[PDB]
């Protein structure tokens, strides 16, 4: 599951993932990857 | 040429670009593409 800081970070991640892998795009867009079922509140998007 | 707003934006763009195209990564990372050789001072990174 990806968890991003803001809507800007979410649109970064989703566009990046068109060609890019999860870990690569999480680091580019400052999102968090988690195996949890919900995101922490600091990374809600 | 790619022109980014910040160091974080440049990092974003460079990572995205490992597998993504220029236009897509510029949109994701909020950078601008220019045909010229000078970046707008608003997009200096
Ligand atoms: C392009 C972009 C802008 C801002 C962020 S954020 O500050 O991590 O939400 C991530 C990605
Ligand atoms: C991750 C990240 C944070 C912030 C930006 S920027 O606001 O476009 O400089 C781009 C990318």
């Amino acid at each position: 599951k990806s968890c991003c800081r803001s809507t800007l970070g979410r649109n970064c991640y989703n566009l990046c993932r068109v060609r890019g892998a999860q870990k690569l795009c999480a680091n580019a867009c400052r999102c968090k990857l988690t195996s949890g079922l919900k995101c922490p509140s600091s990374f809600p998007k």
